Protein backbone atom coordinates (compact mmCIF):
# COMPACT_ATOMS: atom_id res chain seq x y z
CA UNK A 1 0.00 0.00 0.00
CA UNK A 2 1.42 3.72 -1.14
CA UNK A 3 0.92 6.05 1.39
CA UNK A 4 1.68 9.61 1.59
CA UNK A 5 4.61 11.54 3.29
CA UNK A 6 5.30 15.22 3.01
CA UNK A 7 9.15 16.22 2.25
CA UNK A 8 10.67 19.34 2.99
CA UNK A 9 13.94 20.02 0.95
CA UNK A 10 16.21 22.96 1.48
CA UNK A 11 19.45 23.92 0.30
CA UNK A 12 21.20 27.40 1.35
CA UNK A 13 24.97 28.29 1.07
CA UNK A 14 25.45 30.62 3.77
CA UNK A 15 28.87 32.53 2.63
CA UNK A 16 30.37 30.96 5.73
CA UNK A 17 28.65 32.76 8.13
CA UNK A 18 26.96 32.00 11.69
CA UNK A 19 23.39 31.73 11.48
CA UNK A 20 22.26 35.41 12.46
CA UNK A 21 18.23 34.62 11.76
CA UNK A 22 15.37 33.01 12.99
CA UNK A 23 15.05 30.07 10.36
CA UNK A 24 11.39 29.35 10.41
CA UNK A 25 10.86 31.98 7.41
CA UNK A 26 12.64 28.84 5.68
CA UNK A 27 11.91 25.58 7.06
CA UNK A 28 8.39 26.98 8.73
CA UNK A 29 6.47 29.22 6.78
CA UNK A 30 2.57 28.26 6.01
CA UNK A 31 3.79 24.98 5.73
CA UNK A 32 2.04 21.60 7.06
CA UNK A 33 4.54 20.01 9.70
CA UNK A 34 6.93 17.88 7.16
CA UNK A 35 7.02 14.21 8.31
CA UNK A 36 10.62 14.33 7.14
CA UNK A 37 12.94 17.35 6.85
CA UNK A 38 16.18 17.17 4.35
CA UNK A 39 18.32 20.33 4.63
CA UNK A 40 21.74 20.91 3.04
CA UNK A 41 24.10 23.73 3.41
CA UNK A 42 27.27 24.71 1.51
CA UNK A 43 30.24 27.13 2.83
CA UNK A 44 29.40 26.41 6.00
CA UNK A 45 32.62 27.62 7.06
CA UNK A 46 35.40 29.19 4.90
CA UNK A 47 37.95 29.37 7.02
CA UNK A 48 41.37 27.51 5.57
CA UNK A 49 41.48 25.60 9.24
CA UNK A 50 38.34 23.83 8.37
CA UNK A 51 39.08 23.23 5.52
CA UNK A 52 42.32 21.17 6.92
CA UNK A 53 40.59 19.66 10.10
CA UNK A 54 37.07 19.72 9.60
CA UNK A 55 36.27 20.68 13.11
CA UNK A 56 34.43 24.17 13.01
CA UNK A 57 31.84 25.28 15.58
CA UNK A 58 29.52 26.34 12.29
CA UNK A 59 28.35 22.74 12.61
CA UNK A 60 26.54 22.63 16.45
CA UNK A 61 25.46 26.54 15.42
CA UNK A 62 23.82 25.71 11.86
CA UNK A 63 22.57 22.56 13.29
CA UNK A 64 20.79 24.40 16.66
CA UNK A 65 19.51 27.20 14.10
CA UNK A 66 17.53 24.18 11.63
CA UNK A 67 16.44 22.50 15.02
CA UNK A 68 14.79 25.78 16.68
CA UNK A 69 13.75 26.42 12.78
CA UNK A 70 11.59 23.21 11.99
CA UNK A 71 7.45 23.36 12.35
CA UNK A 72 6.47 23.67 15.84
CA UNK A 73 3.26 21.13 16.06
CA UNK A 74 5.28 18.37 15.51
CA UNK A 75 8.27 16.87 17.25
CA UNK A 76 11.34 15.72 15.20
CA UNK A 77 14.41 13.64 15.56
CA UNK A 78 17.37 13.70 14.29
CA UNK A 79 18.24 11.02 12.25
CA UNK A 80 22.07 11.79 10.41
CA UNK A 81 24.24 14.24 10.23
CA UNK A 82 27.02 14.31 7.42
CA UNK A 83 29.69 17.22 6.34
CA UNK A 84 32.39 17.40 3.92
CA UNK A 85 34.59 20.68 4.90
CA UNK A 86 31.47 23.38 4.16
CA UNK A 87 29.10 21.01 2.76
CA UNK A 88 26.58 19.80 5.39
CA UNK A 89 23.26 17.74 5.11
CA UNK A 90 20.55 17.09 8.27
CA UNK A 91 17.75 14.38 7.93
CA UNK A 92 15.45 14.51 10.65
CA UNK A 93 11.90 12.73 10.65
CA UNK A 94 9.24 12.90 12.99
CA UNK A 95 9.29 11.24 16.02
CA UNK A 96 6.72 8.88 15.18
CA UNK A 97 8.36 7.59 12.07
CA UNK A 98 11.74 7.11 13.31
CA UNK A 99 11.31 3.45 14.02
CA UNK A 100 10.45 3.23 10.25
CA UNK A 101 13.54 4.38 9.00
CA UNK A 102 16.20 1.96 8.50
CA UNK A 103 19.50 1.35 6.52
CA UNK A 104 21.12 4.68 6.76
CA UNK A 105 23.92 5.61 5.37
CA UNK A 106 26.40 8.47 4.32
CA UNK A 107 28.73 9.23 2.68
CA UNK A 108 30.68 12.44 0.73
CA UNK A 109 32.90 12.58 -2.08
CA UNK A 110 35.28 15.43 -3.22
CA UNK A 111 35.46 17.10 -6.36
CA UNK A 112 37.40 20.39 -5.84
CA UNK A 113 41.46 20.91 -5.62
CA UNK A 114 42.97 17.86 -7.58
CA UNK A 115 39.54 17.04 -8.69
CA UNK A 116 39.42 15.58 -4.84
CA UNK A 117 39.66 17.80 -2.48
CA UNK A 118 36.22 19.31 -0.14
CA UNK A 119 36.48 22.77 -1.07
CA UNK A 120 33.37 21.49 -3.55
CA UNK A 121 31.84 17.83 -3.93
CA UNK A 122 28.78 16.28 -2.34
CA UNK A 123 27.24 14.91 0.32
CA UNK A 124 24.51 12.32 0.37
CA UNK A 125 22.35 10.62 2.90
CA UNK A 126 20.38 7.27 2.34
CA UNK A 127 17.67 5.25 3.44
CA UNK A 128 15.20 3.06 4.17
CA UNK A 129 12.04 4.47 4.92
CA UNK A 130 8.84 1.75 5.47
CA UNK A 131 10.09 -0.42 1.91
CA UNK A 132 10.99 2.62 0.18
CA UNK A 133 14.49 3.19 -0.37
CA UNK A 134 15.33 7.39 -0.61
CA UNK A 135 18.89 8.59 -1.37
CA UNK A 136 19.40 12.65 -0.46
CA UNK A 137 22.28 14.47 -2.02
CA UNK A 138 23.42 17.86 -1.32
CA UNK A 139 26.46 19.28 -3.82
CA UNK A 140 28.33 22.36 -3.90
CA UNK A 141 29.38 22.51 -7.65
CA UNK A 142 32.53 24.35 -9.21
CA UNK A 143 32.01 28.71 -9.15
CA UNK A 144 33.99 29.02 -12.61
CA UNK A 145 31.51 31.69 -14.45
CA UNK A 146 31.86 30.38 -18.28
CA UNK A 147 33.25 27.07 -17.76
CA UNK A 148 29.99 24.76 -16.65
CA UNK A 149 31.65 21.29 -18.09
CA UNK A 150 33.19 21.96 -14.41
CA UNK A 151 30.09 21.67 -13.13
CA UNK A 152 29.16 18.88 -15.63
CA UNK A 153 32.79 17.11 -14.23
CA UNK A 154 31.83 17.62 -10.34
CA UNK A 155 28.54 15.77 -11.03
CA UNK A 156 29.60 13.29 -12.99
CA UNK A 157 32.21 12.28 -10.06
CA UNK A 158 30.05 11.95 -7.61
CA UNK A 159 27.63 10.07 -9.32
CA UNK A 160 30.63 7.69 -9.81
CA UNK A 161 32.45 7.89 -6.88
CA UNK A 162 29.73 8.17 -3.79
CA UNK A 163 29.25 4.31 -2.86
CA UNK A 164 27.56 3.47 -0.10
CA UNK A 165 28.30 0.27 1.98
CA UNK A 166 25.73 -2.36 2.83
CA UNK A 167 25.24 -4.65 5.65
CA UNK A 168 25.85 -7.85 3.66
CA UNK A 169 29.18 -7.68 2.92
CA UNK A 170 29.09 -10.21 0.07
CA UNK A 171 26.39 -7.81 -1.89
CA UNK A 172 27.90 -4.82 -4.37
CA UNK A 173 27.36 -1.37 -2.58
CA UNK A 174 24.63 1.19 -3.53
CA UNK A 175 24.93 4.20 -5.62
CA UNK A 176 22.75 7.48 -5.65
CA UNK A 177 20.83 5.47 -8.88
CA UNK A 178 20.11 2.73 -6.91
CA UNK A 179 17.07 3.94 -4.82
CA UNK A 180 13.56 4.51 -5.68
CA UNK A 181 13.32 7.98 -4.43
CA UNK A 182 16.36 10.69 -5.19
CA UNK A 183 16.22 13.86 -3.91
CA UNK A 184 18.95 16.25 -5.26
CA UNK A 185 19.66 19.91 -4.02
CA UNK A 186 22.23 22.44 -3.46
CA UNK A 187 24.36 25.14 -5.20
CA UNK A 188 24.98 23.95 -8.54
CA UNK A 189 26.24 27.35 -9.39
CA UNK A 190 25.17 26.86 -13.25
CA UNK A 191 24.66 30.90 -14.60
CA UNK A 192 22.74 32.83 -17.18
CA UNK A 193 24.82 33.16 -20.74
CA UNK A 194 24.46 34.99 -23.25
CA UNK A 195 22.44 37.74 -22.25
CA UNK A 196 23.87 41.32 -20.68
CA UNK A 197 24.08 41.91 -16.49
CA UNK A 198 21.71 44.79 -17.69
CA UNK A 199 18.87 42.75 -19.28
CA UNK A 200 19.34 39.93 -16.74
CA UNK A 201 18.36 42.30 -14.24
CA UNK A 202 15.58 43.71 -16.09
CA UNK A 203 13.82 40.66 -17.00
CA UNK A 204 14.00 39.98 -13.48
CA UNK A 205 12.28 43.14 -12.34
CA UNK A 206 9.13 42.96 -15.18
CA UNK A 207 9.26 38.94 -13.20
CA UNK A 208 9.57 37.14 -16.94
CA UNK A 209 11.49 34.01 -15.59
CA UNK A 210 10.47 32.09 -18.65
CA UNK A 211 12.37 33.90 -20.75
CA UNK A 212 15.05 33.69 -18.48
CA UNK A 213 15.34 30.37 -18.01
CA UNK A 214 15.70 29.45 -21.80
CA UNK A 215 19.46 30.85 -21.27
CA UNK A 216 20.23 29.38 -17.97
CA UNK A 217 23.39 26.88 -17.74
CA UNK A 218 21.35 24.19 -16.36
CA UNK A 219 18.61 23.70 -18.43
CA UNK A 220 20.91 23.73 -21.45
CA UNK A 221 22.87 20.92 -20.09
CA UNK A 222 19.92 18.78 -18.74
CA UNK A 223 18.25 18.81 -22.46
CA UNK A 224 22.07 18.10 -23.82
CA UNK A 225 21.88 14.58 -21.48
CA UNK A 226 25.09 15.87 -19.93
CA UNK A 227 23.53 15.81 -16.12
CA UNK A 228 20.46 14.76 -14.46
CA UNK A 229 19.49 12.33 -16.92
CA UNK A 230 15.74 11.27 -15.74
CA UNK A 231 15.63 14.35 -13.09
CA UNK A 232 12.76 17.01 -12.74
CA UNK A 233 13.18 20.66 -11.62
CA UNK A 234 9.95 22.30 -10.89
CA UNK A 235 8.83 25.65 -12.97
CA UNK A 236 11.17 28.35 -11.58
CA UNK A 237 8.36 30.85 -9.96
CA UNK A 238 11.26 33.10 -7.50
CA UNK A 239 13.90 35.50 -8.79
CA UNK A 240 17.44 34.30 -9.11
CA UNK A 241 19.00 33.31 -5.57
CA UNK A 242 22.54 34.75 -6.35
CA UNK A 243 24.59 36.94 -6.24
CA UNK A 244 23.13 39.83 -2.98
CA UNK A 245 24.48 42.32 -0.82
CA UNK A 246 24.62 40.79 2.78
CA UNK A 247 21.75 42.24 4.56
CA UNK A 248 19.56 42.74 1.49
CA UNK A 249 18.12 42.61 -1.52
CA UNK A 250 20.76 44.41 -3.81
CA UNK A 251 22.81 42.60 -6.23
CA UNK A 252 26.86 42.54 -5.89
CA UNK A 253 28.69 41.88 -9.36
CA UNK A 254 32.14 40.93 -9.01
CA UNK A 255 28.24 38.24 -13.50
CA UNK A 256 24.55 38.47 -13.65
CA UNK A 257 22.23 37.05 -11.58
CA UNK A 258 21.96 33.67 -11.28
CA UNK A 259 19.57 30.67 -10.12
CA UNK A 260 22.45 29.02 -8.20
CA UNK A 261 20.50 26.79 -5.81
CA UNK A 262 17.94 24.51 -6.91
CA UNK A 263 16.50 21.28 -5.84
CA UNK A 264 15.42 18.24 -8.45
CA UNK A 265 14.35 14.82 -8.09
CA UNK A 266 13.70 11.27 -9.81
CA UNK A 267 11.28 8.77 -8.41
CA UNK A 268 7.59 6.88 -8.87
CA UNK A 269 5.25 8.50 -7.08
CA UNK A 270 6.85 11.77 -6.03
CA UNK A 271 4.43 14.88 -6.14
CA UNK A 272 5.79 18.50 -5.90
CA UNK A 273 3.95 20.82 -3.70
CA UNK A 274 5.49 24.03 -4.22
CA UNK A 275 9.22 25.28 -4.98
CA UNK A 276 10.28 28.83 -3.56
CA UNK A 277 12.88 31.38 -2.57
CA UNK A 278 12.82 33.42 0.56
CA UNK A 279 14.21 36.70 0.05
CA UNK A 280 13.81 37.69 3.88
CA UNK A 281 16.59 36.02 4.89
CA UNK A 282 19.48 38.08 4.24
CA UNK A 283 22.69 36.67 5.96
CA UNK A 284 24.24 35.79 3.02
CA UNK A 285 24.86 36.44 -0.40
CA UNK A 286 22.63 33.39 -1.62
CA UNK A 287 18.95 33.35 -0.57
CA UNK A 288 17.90 29.78 0.68
CA UNK A 289 15.49 27.65 -1.66
CA UNK A 290 12.96 25.16 -0.41
CA UNK A 291 10.69 22.33 -1.79
CA UNK A 292 8.00 20.63 -0.55
CA UNK A 293 6.75 17.07 -1.78
CA UNK A 294 4.35 14.53 -1.45
CA UNK A 295 5.96 11.71 -1.67
CA UNK A 296 4.16 8.14 -2.04
CA UNK A 297 5.95 5.17 0.35
CA UNK A 298 5.39 1.84 -0.21
CA UNK A 299 4.11 0.52 3.74
CA UNK A 300 3.70 -2.91 4.57
CA1 LIG B 1 35.95 20.05 -9.59
MG1 LIG C 1 30.87 32.91 -0.89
Amino acid sequence: MIQNFRFFAGTYNVNGQSPKECLRLWLSNGIQAPDVYCVGFQELDLSKEAFFFHDTPKEEEWFKAVSEGLHPDAKYAKVKLIRLVGIMLLLYVKQEHAAYISEVEAETVGTGIMGRMGNKGGVAIRFQFHNTSICVVNSHLAAHIEEYERRNQDYKDICSRMQFCQPDPSLPPLTISNHDVILWLGDLNYRIEELDVEKVKKLIEEKDFQMLYAYDQLKIQVAAKTVFEGFTEGELTFQPTYKYDTGSDDWDTSRAPAWCDRILWKGKNITQLSYQSHMALKTSDHKPVSSVFDIGVRVV
